[PDB]
């Protein structure tokens, strides 16, 4: 498992959120895939 | 998100699911988040039908 390069996107995509001005649905979206990939390499932010 | 580094992200994901080393729980997460990803961000690496 590469865990830091995975763990530096969920930083990444967590920034999405609050920096990136995304839309709604791309906003929905984004969130579900941020909460799957913290599972999926067993790091949190 | 510029769409190049969002396909390179989601191909990496695909790496990982095949060759990570990841619990049976993790893979069916990051089966999941692969879908999410591409509706998010508007490009395709798996395209499975399951995506929503
Ligand atoms: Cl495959």
């Amino acid at each position: 498992m590469k865990k830091r390069l995975a763990y530096a996107i969920i930083q990444f995509l967590h920034d999405q959120l609050r920096h990136g001005g995304l839309s709604s649905d791309a906003q929905e979206s984004l969130e579900v895939a941020i909460q799957c990939l913290e599972t999926a390499f067993g790091v949190t932010v």
